[PDB]
């Protein structure tokens, strides 16, 4: 468009809501393009991640692991107020996987503490994608200290499956999966630091291992289990967006399926069926559209499940409704 | 359907038969809508994983690691029943992929020892699917003591292309690919225990590397070579059912090419075509589809080729039949 | 086709150029099937493979890791010399992903050093394929040792997308991907060894723990860096094929995409498309297909990020012409809050 043109744009500021919730938007556009408006700051700060009391110096966008996702249509303008507080000890930016040039934006971003940068990106491309801190030079130990979320590039008419059918959702989700590399001593206790700097070179070495000491949704074991549960109801259609900004992933509903996945989370690229489980790699963000059919506990995992129930990447779904025998049936109960 | 219209359809008995081979089944339906009945016996054994005498104490669907492939159609019912004798120590279910509800089945099929269940689930979803045991608690353990195995929902017409166009074929394969996670003492020599839970502890600090010590084919290194080489010959028309219940694995047939592939497993998600080394995430099903075009041995193998040739995952064809100069010539043989 | 009718096939001798780079050919098949003749010579050789100076025994196709990419088209018959000369010390072969029979050629190929061989195949099916070394026994220590590279098996039509819509590229760039297995000592630094064979031991160690040392593109950390940098446009088109013959990787172009992405490799299996990182299985290569839209610096990286940027995964492109505010502007540049 041209300059008057984008200058023209209506500006519309939306406010987050911590994952895995999702803010208020609209799945088919309304009315032309926009300019959509998110402010975040950056808060470093200690997080628990485990039953044990394991510590983290988190870097988190909006102050959550993973930070939120941010919803627009394509061809919406996302432009982001990023703020750095002077409390904070690093240089921090971000690197939007669906915008086009400075490094996903990374080059044109870097804030120091007391800094703040506002950047704005044409949504080119329909789909999920990860965004991450990529400060030059530390790249993988922002990434892994949880500096890392995702956007959904929603298409103007809303989704479909590959035979142009609408889908449309009731609910929406956001699972961030996070790999943690969190140093022990020679005892195996974990070992706690009183800077964030003071734990680089340690992290380092665990890092180069390629094999986290946790791997968690949403920030921590647990943190999406019990009372904190996601929820749905027999019938109801729910969209489940998943990312891992630098490790491979691969999401399963124990008792359900991806009735539609988006694997590749790009939404030109049609949707895989009836998934039992899919994969996301390292750097990506997918998405799995799944219609209830059964109420119940169901878990939603990574499906190494070592990481799922050794390590932390365990979600659960509480279902209500009434239960359908024609598609599973107990003939004869567990008996002597 | 209504429970009476369910216990009106006809029920067919089905013998399985020892992984790689699979049960005598029709692939396009033989008439309407089935109960396909099928029993299983949880055996706990010890297996013997490689030369050096290594053991694990497995935990095994029909006896064998991987457990048999259950062939039905979509919307047939599977019905098993599911045995844990006496002489186990454990509490066995079963999780099915294929299933809706239930954590699977899982939550409706937990015996313990001496006791029986029935679980009944429709088969809506076509394709391959993973299925093993999850006894809450103790999920990776049970999985990579090698308690899991496939089933194939066959599409009623049978397999197709992309297209439409009709698939058949001649020889079906059951390769299930296990990881093995054995302990070591202080020189290097893998442990032997005298009961299964006697290796717990040890079997969880190797699983938390997130590094097998073994990765095979049908429970052993070198189990499908030799004696259990698969056969085929020029012409025929082969489809590899390949599984793996908790780690990634990239199959390739050496000398050969995956025709078609379903690599996610799914039947309605068009299969890849053309492939040298297709991919399978961790608690997954795989399918290929292949014609041998070339008399002489092969080696099927997961293409980490350190975790093929050094850790165990390997497997022989032999294939009979005419050689062809067109496809392939040696113009100068070796020679100075 | 008869041995007589191949004996009457075109013959055409393609001289190899060393990885990025790919040799001078046509996208659009230039008339019917031909014979494409290349030549190999394998080193056994010393390689330096980070700034420190870590050392690898690498072996080496035509003396690059990768190995060069020879590109043909569907149906033409690939025919490879291949030559290992007296000064190596171990048995070499061929293993290609593209071809059918005797373990990709594996079989056919066995040569001593001092021996040559030719093999012939049939390039049957179109796309981006591993080949790499195989000698039963040792498979894995060579291949992971630098010995494999890629061919592009082109559509006689050239590339086309999911819908049969013409895909031309400007350039093509070719990214072979390693990991290498590197004893360390006690003190945690690399080893050094007079012989390839002193190595094995140690190395087999390492490779058993199933995590590299070193991930690495053209054969070193930072080796598609600097005056190495790859180099684009604004507007131009580019396919970069991307192999790894031993383990999985996640390409992912930072300020990018993979407009149409070949993720098996097989140009009848359509591409997806927009993607922000793509998989491609170890034993496998693929190619990605983009307009670049912005000029700058852009780093080319497998996107497990300690693997990019500890291990050593990760490329530049320089890109010249005019930035596009439309797509991206600084609002706001870093200022005190
Ligand atoms: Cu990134
Ligand atoms: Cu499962
Ligand atoms: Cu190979
Ligand atoms: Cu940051
Ligand atoms: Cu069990
Ligand atoms: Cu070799």
């Amino acid at each position: 468009a041209t300059a008057a043109e984008i200058a023209a744009l209506p500006r519309q500021k939306v406010e987050l809501v911590d994952p895995p919730f999702v803010h208020a938007h609209s799945q088919v556009a309304e009315g032309g393009p926009k300019v959509v408006e998110f402010t975040m700051v950056i808060e470093e700060k200690k997080i628990v991640i485990d039953d044990a009391g394991t510590e983290v110096h988190a870097m988190a966008f909006n102050g959550t692991v993973p930070g939120p996702l941010m919803v627009v249509h394509q061809d919406d303008y996302l432009e982001l107020t990023l703020i750095n507080p002077e409390t904070n000890t690093l240089m921090h930016n971000i690197d939007f996987h669906a915008a086009t040039g400075a490094l996903g934006g990374g080059g044109l971003t870097e804030i120091n503490p007391g800094e703040k940068t506002i950047l704005r990106f044409k949504a080119t491309k329909p789909g999920v994608f990860v965004y991450h801190c990529a400060p030059p030079g530390m790249v993988p130990w922002a990434v892994v200290s949880g500096m890392n979320g995702a956007i959904m590039v929603l298409p103007r008419e809303g989704l479909h499956d590959g035979k142009g059918k609408a889908l449309t959702y009731d609910k929406i989700y956001y699972v961030g999966e996070q790999d943690f590399y969190v140093p022990r001593d020679e005892n195996g206790k974990y070992k706690k630091y009183e800077a964030p700097g003071d734990a680089y070179e340690d992290t380092v070495k665990v890092m180069r291992t390629l094999t986290p000491t946790h791997v968690v949704f949403n920030g921590a074991v647990g943190a999406l289990t019990g009372d904190k549960a996601m929820t749905a109801a027999v019938g109801e259609k729910v969209l489940i967006v998943h990312s891992q900004a630098n490790r491979d992933t691969r999401p399963h509903l124990i008792g359900g399926h991806g009735d539609y996945v988006w694997a590749t989370g790009k939404f030109n690229t049609p949707p895989d069926v009836d998934q039992e489980t899919w994969f996301i790699p390292g750097g990506a963000a997918g998405a799995a559209f799944y219609t209830f059919q059964q109420p119940g506990i169901y878990a939603y995992v990574n499906h190494n499940l070592i990481e799922a129930f050794e390590l932390g990447a365990a979600a659960h779904f509480k279902v209500t409704g009434e239960w359908n025998d024609d598609l599973m049936t107990s003939v004869l109960a567990p008996s002597g």
